[PDB]
């Protein structure tokens, strides 16, 4: 007996959208699976009226490391040497399957980062651990907007977003590069933001993509008037971490991006994982208040974690979707790029957090709920400031993935709903039609 208002007049921030990755060979291991499931993995990944229905797709700029394997490594960079550009669209394995996704579904959101620079760049010559040369700074700058320029003008890819480094805090055994963050002002002021002007470059830079899910890393880039201009989106991740509030982000006017989380340390493909990370959107949400939110591979060859929405068996070439792809479809398939959370009772009850979006130009929108708790609830949700007829409900749980119920009538901007223990449902409906 818990009542949510949900306010039609009280906005906050716009979507930019969500999405998935299919970098370091994941891309190409959908196609080994044959043409049959690889069109049934880029439907349950992209189609809104069948899958998850992710706007926006992330992709790795190739570095030329020669780790790892063909299943799992780096791919050639278009840029070998100092002196060499190859233009070769093998280099990148990811490139026939944008292609296919932005013409079958419209995903027209492509979010390139780079995980190191090519080894002739690195303090260490190799693409694994070290950081940039910063006699390289400028090599890096005319590397990222040369790629931004090319892609369009000899691959027909319109690269919209660009990550510079993704995780400067961490040296792995695979791609990395270590980056202070007075080393990214110096790259963002001297380097990327005369560069990138001087190139015309359009696309909205998705600052260097912290592992752990702070700020730290572009506040000197924020408070540097000239780096400013092109810190458009402060990107991170969140793993080993919680979603905190931007500040600095917040006051400068820029975007912020979840471009990476995923289970590298357990294997839960039931309710329960699904849940963690739509409380995760939740979070994401509501403190935070962000802008876009991305797990890390939508389909991977590792079975035996959470690296991946889908899981993929190369040896039968078979696959199994993880409830966490339904309940991130609860957000990702009504959320369109361009929509705006409005103001929803985000705690009614214990277990239960609600929040509410909608489109300002067609006057769609959704209320998405979850209850991660033991007990039925029932939720009355009080629609504030908009009258619309009846919403339809998409309802995840332990049997249930995206699935569509009965439509329920709106009496007097008010329905009712009683949310099922460990389940996540989205309201879906139209004021205008
Ligand atoms: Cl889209
Ligand atoms: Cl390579
Ligand atoms: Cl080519
Ligand atoms: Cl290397
Ligand atoms: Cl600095
Ligand atoms: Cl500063
Ligand atoms: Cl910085
Ligand atoms: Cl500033
Ligand atoms: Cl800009
Ligand atoms: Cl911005
Ligand atoms: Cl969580
Ligand atoms: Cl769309
Ligand atoms: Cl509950
Ligand atoms: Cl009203
Ligand atoms: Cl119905």
């Amino acid at each position: 007996a818990s009542t949510v208002t949900v306010d039609w007049d009280t906005t906050y921030q716009t979507i930019d959208g969500f999405g998935v990755s299919e970098a370091f060979h994941q891309s190409n291991n959908i196609a080994r699976l044959g043409e049959t499931k690889q069109n049934e993995i880029y439907d349950l990944l992209f189609s809104t009226t069948d899958g998850a229905g992710f706007s926006i797709f992330r992709s790795i700029l190739g570095d030329g490391g020669t780790w790892g394997n063909a299943d799992d490594g780096p791919n050639k960079t278009m840029q070998p040497a100092e002196d060499v550009w190859d233009w070769n669209e093998s280099n990148d394995d990811q490139i026939p399957m944008i292609r296919a996704i932005q013409s079958k579904y419209g995903v027209d959101q492509i979010l390139y980062t780079v995980w190191s620079p090519p080894a002739w760049m690195k303090t260490n010559g190799s693409v694994v651990g070290g950081s940039l040369r910063t006699d390289k700074y400028q090599a890096y700058a005319t590397y990222l907007a040369e790629h931004i320029k090319n892609y369009k003008s000899k691959f027909g890819i319109e690269i919209t977003h660009i990550g510079i480094q993704n995780e400067p805090n961490l040296e792995t055994s695979y791609s990395s590069c270590r980056w202070s963050p007075e080393e990214l002002r110096i790259f963002m002021r001297d380097y990327l933001v005369p560069t990138f002007d001087k190139e015309n470059i359009t696309a909205k830079v998705v600052f260097a993509e912290n592992m752990s899910f702070n700020e730290q890393y572009a506040i000197n880039s924020l408070n540097d008037p000239i780096a400013v201009k092109r810190v458009d989106i402060v990107g991170a991740h969140n793993y080993g971490s919680s979603y905190i509030p931007f500040t600095t982000t917040k006051s400068k006017g820029k975007g912020i991006w979840m471009t990476e989380v995923s289970d590298m340390n357990g294997n839960d493909t039931t309710i329960n994982d699904g849940l963690r990370w739509a409380k995760e959107i939740h979070d994401f949400m509501t403190i935070t208040e962000g802008n876009a939110w991305f797990y890390w591979w939508g389909a991977c060859f590792k079975t035996y974690n959470g690296e991946g929405l889908i899981q993929m068996d190369l040896n039968s070439k078979t696959y199994k979707v993880a409830k966490r792809l339904y309940t991130i479809g609860q957000f990702s398939r009504f959320i369109r790029p361009g929509w705006q959370r409005i103001e929803a009772t985000k705690n009614p009850v214990s277990n239960v957090y609600v929040t509410a979006y909608k489109d300002p130009k067609t006057g769609k929108f959704a209320i998405v709920a979850i209850n991660n708790g033991w007990s039925k609830q029932s939720i009355t949700y009080t629609l504030k400031g908009f009258s619309p007829a009846s919403v339809t409900p998409y309802t995840t749980s332990s049997t249930q993935n995206l699935e569509k119920g009965s439509d329920i009538t709106v009496n007097n901007s008010s329905f009712s709903f009683e949310l099922a223990p460990n389940s996540i449902t989205t309201f879906v409906g139209d004021t205008e039609s």
